[PDB]
C-alpha cells in the first residue's frame, strides 16, 4: 500500500502548488510591459454576501464633545491605537477601541499645524519609550517621547509621516519637503504637498502637491539617500489616463484625492496607486517589472482601473466626491461625501476571486454618519523550498483557518467605527448561523461563486474547529455541497502549507525548521482533520485518510522530538542519516522514508535512558501516539537495550544474573525481527557469552524451523564460540 502512500503524495503536491503560482497584481490588471498599458472597470465583467460584518461604534466621550463645541485636527494611531482629536493644541488622545485612556496634553501654545506618530530608532532612546508624538506649530516642533523641541522658519507644515526605521519626514504649504534627523531639519528640494506615501519594502517616498504634481523619492536599499527618481505633473497624468482610455471624460482623472502604495508583498511590479474623485484608480510602476531588486527610475502609468460605477451594464451609482483612501492586500476602502455631515464607505476586493487572471472584484457600500478624518488599517521558508517560494505573499483563502480577519477603524467627529474584512470562511460562518441549519440557498450560492475545492476547503475549516453548532452545520453543509476530495486535500495541503515540501532542519547547531508553538497549532488542525475524518474515489479518499493519520502521527513524533533535545537527537546520529535528512522533505519523510523515522525514535529513547530514567513512560507515550512509527516490537527491543545498557555496572553480580535472564527473554521473542548480529556484540560485550548462545540458537529455532539460513545463524554460534 506504499504505491497509495506515494499516490497522494502527488495529489497534495498539485494542490500545494496550485496555491502555489497565483497572479500578481499587474498579471491581474492584464498588463505585460510599461510599454503597454491597459485599461480596465469598463467590460461588465470587472465587477459582476457581507464583504463585511462587524459595525462597532463607540462614540466620542463628551468631555471632547464639549470642548469640539467650543483648529479640528483629528487622526488615528494604529500602532498603539489611540485615536487623537484636536482643539487647539489640547491634543486628547482617546482609545477608539472602548472610548477610555483619556490623555489630555495642552502644555504649549495653541494652533499645532501636524500631527505625527513615530516608531522611534531602536538604537538611542531609552527602553521605555514605544513611539514618539511630533507636533508642528508655526514657531517650531516638537518631539515628545512616549524630549527637545526643533524650530521651523516659519515653515507652514500639513502633514508628517514615518517610516518603518524612524526616518520622519514633515511637508506643508512652503512647497519643499523636509526630514528631522535625531536635532536639525533638512530640505529634500508654491505648491503645498498635502499627503506623503512610504513604501517600506521598497523603500521608495511618494509626494502629492495640491495642484496634483507627484514626485517619487528613491531612499535606496539602505534607506537613506532620498533622491529625486521623478516629477510627474497633474497634467500629464491626465493626458496620460485620457490616451490610455480614449473613451472616458478627463474630469475623473483631476484633482487627486489619494496616493496609496501598493506594498512588494502584492505586486512586484506595480508600486504606486494614485486615487481621484469619483473612485478612480490609476496604477503606477517606478520599477521595471519582475526585478524586486530594482531601485526607481521613472513613475509610469501602467493601468488604469474604473469604479463599480463606470460599467454600462453596472446598476452601481459611481463613488462621488471621494476624500480618503487606503489600498491594503487588494481591498480598496474610500469614503466618499454624501452630506456634510454624513458619508459612505466603499470597500472593494478581490478576495472571492484571487486566482482569476483579469481582475474580477466585488464591492460595498455602507452608509455612516461623520465626515470621515482618519481611515486606516488596525510563512516558513526552507533552502529546499525558496526557489518554489512565491515571493509577495499568499492569498485570502490559502491562510484564512489561521490568520484573523485585517482590522480597520475610521473615525468621525460622532465617534470611531471599529469593522474587519470578512474571510470567507467568516462569511460562510455568517452564512450558517443566519440560515436555520447548515443547508438552504445562501449556501448554494456560496459554494457555487467559488469552487467546489475552495469552498469544500472552507467548509472544512469551519467543521474541524473544536461551537458544536456551527462544527455541525459545516460538516452537513461541506457534506451536502470529488469535489470533497479535492477539498479535503486542498484544506490538507493549506493545513501543511510550506512544511510539505520543506526539510525537517534547517542549519544554524542543527534545529527544527517549524517552531515549537506554530508545531503545536498545525497539530491541533491536523487533529481536528483527522477526528473529521474518522467520524465519517473510495481508494484514494482512505489513501490520502491514511496519508493524514500518518502525518499526524509524524508531526506528534516531531513536536515530541522538540520538547526534548531537538539537536542532542539529531546529533546523536550516524552521519550518513543525517546527511539525508539534510535534503529529505515531510513529504518525504512521511511517505518516501522508512528508516529515518526509527532512528529518530532510537535516537529519543537512548537519550532518554541515558538520563538514567525509566523507559516504561516515554514508551508508552510513544506507543500511544505513534503506533504507526512504534510498535510493540520496538517496545520490548527499548525495554532489552535498556536493561542491557543498564547492566554495564559492577554494583552486584546477583543483580545482573536476574536482569540479564529478563533481557534474554525479551529478545527471545524479538530475534527473528531486528538486530540479531547487532545485540550479541554487546552481549559477548558485557562478557554473556552464554547469553550469545542461547540467543543465537533461539534465532537458529525460530528464524528457520531454511537449512542455508540456519546454518548461519549457526555461524554466528560457532564465531561466538571462538572469539
Amino acid at each position: 500500500l506504499q504505491e497509495a502512500l506515494e499516490n497522494a503524495g502527488r495529489l497534495i503536491d498539485r494542490q500545494l502548488q496550485e496555491d502555489r503560482m497565483y497572479p500578481d497584481l499587474s498579471e491581474l490588471l492584464m498588463v505585460s510591459a510599461p510599454n503597454n498599458p491597459t485599461v480596465s472597470g469598463m467590460s461588465d465583467m470587472d465587477y459582476p454576501l457581507p464583504e463585511i460584518s462587524s459595525i462597532r461604534r463607540v462614540p466620542l466621550p463628551p468631555e471632547l464633545v464639549e470642548q469640539f463645541g467650543h483648529n479640528c485636527m483629528m487622526g488615528v494611531f494604529p500602532p498603539i491605537s489611540r485615536a487623537w482629536l484636536t482643539i487647539d493644541s489640547d491634543i486628547f488622545m482617546w482609545n477608539y477601541e472602548d472610548g477610555g485612556d483619556l490623555a489630555y496634553f495642552d502644555g504649549l501654545s495653541e494652533t499645532i499645524l501636524a500631527v505625527g506618530l513615530v516608531k522611534p530608532k531602536a538604537g538611542i532612546f531609552q527602553p521605555h519609550v514605544r513611539h514618539l508624538l511630533v507636533l508642528a506649530t508655526p514657531v517650531d516642533i516638537v518631539i515628545l517621547g512616549l524630549l527637545y523641541s526643533l524650530p521651523t522658519d516659519n515653515t507652514y507644515l500639513l502633514t508628517i509621516t514615518s517610516t518603518d526605521n524612524g526616518r520622519i519626514f514633515l511637508a506643508g504649504k512652503d512647497g519643499c519637503l523636509y526630514e528631522v534627523a535625531y536635532c536639525r531639519k533638512i530640505n529634500h528640494s508654491d505648491d503645498p504637498i498635502l499627503q506623503i506615501a512610504i513604501d517600506n519594502s521598497r523603500n521608495i517616498l511618494y509626494t502629492r502637491s495640491e495642484k496634483g504634481v507627484i514626485q517619487v523619492y528613491d531612499l535606496g536599499q539602505d534607506g537613506q539617500g532620498m533622491s529625486r527618481v521623478a516629477s510627474v505633473s497633474q497634467n500629464a497624468i491626465v493626458s496620460a489616463a485620457g490616451n490610455i482610455a480614449r473613451t472616458i471624460d478627463r474630469s475623473v482623472f483631476k484633482p487627486i484625492v489619494q496616493i496609496a502604495v501598493i506594498e512588494n508583498s502584492e505586486s512586484l511590479d506595480c508600486q504606486l496607486l494614485a486615487v481621484t474623485h469619483a473612485g478612480v484608480r490609476l496604477y503606477f510602476s517606478t520599477c521595471p517589472f519582475r526585478q524586486p531588486l530594482a531601485r526607481p527610475n521613472t513613475l509610469t502609468l501602467v493601468h488604469v482601473r474604473l469604479p463599480p460605477g463606470f460599467s454600462a451594464s453596472s446598476t452601481v451609482e459611481k463613488p462621488s466626491k471621494v476624500h480618503r483612501a487606503l489600498y491594503s492586500k487588494g481591498i480598496l476602502l474610500m469614503a466618499a461625501s454624501e452630506n456634510e455631515d454624513n458619508d459612505i464607505l466603499w470597500c472593494v476586493n478581490h478576495d472571492t476571486f484571487p486566482f482569476q487572471k483579469p481582475m474580477m472584484e466585488t464591492q460595498m457600500t455602507a452608509g455612516v454618519d461623520g465626515h470621515s478624518w482618519a481611515l486606516s488599517a488596525i510563512k516558513i521558508i526552507t533552502p529546499l523550498n525558496k526557489d518554489h517560494i512565491p515571493i509577495t505573499d499568499s492569498p485570502v483563502v490559502v491562510q484564512q483557518h489561521m490568520l484573523p480577519p485585517k482590522k480597520f477603524v475610521l473615525l468621525s467627529a460622532q465617534g470611531s467605527l471599529m469593522f474587519h474584512k470578512l474571510r470567507p470562511v467568516d462569511q460562510l460562518r455568517h452564512l450558517l448561523v443566519s440560515n436555520v441549519g447548515g443547508d438552504g440557498e445562501e449556501i448554494e450560492r456560496f459554494f457555487k461563486l467559488h469552487q467546489e475545492d475552495q469552498a469544500c476547503a472552507t467548509c472544512l475549516i469551519l467543521a474541524c474547529s473544536t461551537d458544536r453548532e456551527v462544527s455541525a452545520w459545516a460538516t452537513r453543509a461541506f457534506f451536502r455541497y470529488s469535489g470533497k476530495h479535492n477539498g479535503i486535500c486542498i484544506y490538507f495541503s493549506r493545513i501543511m502549507g510550506n512544511i510539505w515540501d520543506a526539510s525537517l532542519v534547517v542549519e544554524r547547531a542543527i534545529e527544527s525548521s517549524v517552531p515549537c508553538q506554530l508545531l503545536e497549532s498545525v497539530l491541533q488542525e491536523l487533529k481536528g482533520l483527522q477526528e473529521f475524518l474518522d467520524r465519517n474515489e473510495k481508494i484514494s479518499l482512505q489513501a490520502i485518510q491514511q496519508l493524514v493519520r500518518k502525518s499526524y502521527q509524524a508531526l506528534a513524533l516531531w513536536k515530541l522530538l522538540c520538547e526534548h533535545q531537538f539537536t542532542i537527537i539529531v546529533a546523536e546520529l550516524q552521519k550518513e542519516l543525517q546527511e539525508q535528512l539534510k535534503i529529505t522533505t515531510f513529504k518525504d519523510l512521511v511517505i518516501r522514508d522508512k528508516e529515518l523515522t526509527g532512528a529518530l525514535i532510537a535516537s529519543l529513547i537512548n537519550c532518554y535512558i541515558r538520563d538514567n530514567a525509566a523507559v516504561d513512560g516515554i514508551s508508552l507515550h510513544l506507543q500511544d501516539i505513534c503506533p504507526l512509527l512504534y510498535s510493540t516490537d520496538d517496545a520490548i527491543c527499548s525495554k532489552a537495550n535498556e536493561l542491557l545498557q543498564r547492566s554495564r555496572q559492577v554494583q552486584n553480580k546477583t543483580e545482573k544474573e536476574r536482569m540479564l535472564r529478563e533481557s534474554l527473554k525479551e529478545y527471545q521473542k524479538i530475534s527473528n525481527q531486528v538486530d540479531l548480529s547487532n545485540v550479541c556484540a554487546q552481549y559477548r560485550q558485557v562478557r554473556f557469552y552464554e547469553g550469545v548462545v542461547e540467543l543465537s540458537l533461539t534465532a537458529a529455532e525460530k528464524k528457520d524451523p531454511a537449512f542455508q539460513e540456519r546454518l548461519n545463524s549457526y555461524k554466528c554460534i560457532t564465531d561466538t564460540l571462538q572469539e
